[PDB]
């Protein structure tokens, strides 16, 4: 598809068998979710920005369904104000920004 | 252009004369830059992030060139960590995610 940015772009993500709402962000590195669990080992990780920091548990190799397309990746887990779809999962499904 | 993103998408952009590097952040509702020269007056305002809400100065109606196509728009200055392009402007330079 092609998604304008006259609002947020939100999508509906599926990951650890939920539905979720998540904004495509260019501007993120990582994939950040809400408190929610996940399978498999994690580490602590620190991420920051406006605001400052928060912390948050990193998992490897979660698949999570974004509009039809499945990607896998490293998820981090913690207290975001908002579900980010971030880079590292942005380029799995071919998005790209165009103008 | 179109623009993949296993990279961060930075561009040049030019704003009072002068060059600097910003992030194209589709996940960013408005558009961010750190401390310099604006004219006019600003007024209040305040943007949440990934670790809380910063108060930064609005400055309206602001010429500024992004990867070479000019938008006239919003521009907030405050202690952001990258100069952050936000859906604001993207939308005036045609911007679209793809995928
Ligand atoms: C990764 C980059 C950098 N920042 S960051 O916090 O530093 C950061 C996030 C993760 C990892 C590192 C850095 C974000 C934009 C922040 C931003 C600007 F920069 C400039 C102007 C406005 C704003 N804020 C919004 O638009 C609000 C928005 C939002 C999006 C992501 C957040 F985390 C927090 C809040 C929102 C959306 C839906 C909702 F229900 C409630 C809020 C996201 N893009
Ligand atoms: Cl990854
Ligand atoms: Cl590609
Ligand atoms: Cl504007």
């Amino acid at each position: 598809p092609q998604i304008t940015l006259w609002k947020r772009p939100l999508v509906t993500i599926k990951i650890g068998g939920q539905l979720k709402e998540a904004l495509l962000d260019t501007g993120a590195d990582d994939t950040v979710i809400e408190e929610m669990s996940l399978p498999g080992r994690w580490k602590p990780k620190m991420i920051g920005g406006i605001g400052g920091f928060i912390k948050v548990r990193q998992y490897d190799q979660i698949i999570i369904e974004i509009c039809g397309h499945k990607a896998i990746g490293t998820v981090l887990v913690g207290p975001t104000p908002v579900n980010i779809i971030g880079r590292n999962l942005l380029t799995q499904i071919g998005c790209t920004l165009n103008f």
